[PDB]
């Protein structure tokens, strides 16, 4: 998976509109993956018994994991694909000791598109939607490629 310089440009455009709200960003993607795939709630020790949306806006624990996905996905963004010294340390901690499924990584990358797409349609359109999609693609190509080096196939 390779972009573009246009395709990168496009891709920390749209980031700067997350970065406008980090957390409301954070709550929103979270949201949208536990209602679409709730068995990756059960992931998160802290807040794996909450049932309700409003539930979930008014935990801090929650608040804070949106904030550290974001600010380090943000990070990982504005490499533009030069994240090896980011990746290694969140293959290490999402293979062997938080247990996440590549699989899981799909579905929250997913949850990023439905949101940014649900709050910023005016300039999330179909050039910066593919860009996007590559760029969640080279980061899951690269993090499964760290998994199989510490010894996970998925
Ligand atoms: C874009 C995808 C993701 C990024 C960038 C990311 C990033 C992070 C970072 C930076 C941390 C804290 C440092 C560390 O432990 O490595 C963390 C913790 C964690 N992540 Fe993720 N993560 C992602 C996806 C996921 C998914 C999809 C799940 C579960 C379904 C998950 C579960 C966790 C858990 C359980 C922790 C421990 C939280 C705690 O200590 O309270 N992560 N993640």
């Amino acid at each position: 998976m390779v972009l573009s310089e246009g395709e990168w440009q496009l891709v920390l455009h749209v980031w700067a509109k997350v970065e406008a709200d980090v957390a409301g960003h954070g709550q929103d993607i979270l949201i949208r993956l536990f209602k679409s795939h709730p068995e990756t709630l059960e992931k998160f020790d802290r807040f794996k018994h909450l049932k309700t949306e409003a539930e979930m806006k008014a935990s801090e624990d929650l608040k804070k994991a949106g904030v550290t996905v974001l600010t380090a996905l943000g990070a990982i963004l504005k490499k533009k694909g030069h994240h090896e010294a980011e990746l290694k340390p969140l293959a290490q901690s999402h293979a062997t000791k938080h247990k996440i499924p590549i699989k899981y990584l799909e579905f929250i990358s997913e949850a990023i598109i439905h949101v940014l797409h649900s709050r910023h349609p005016g300039n999330f359109g179909a050039d910066a939607q593919g860009a996007m999609n590559k760029a969640l693609e080279l980061f899951r190509k690269d993090i499964a490629a760290k998994y199989k080096e510490l010894g996970y196939q998925g």
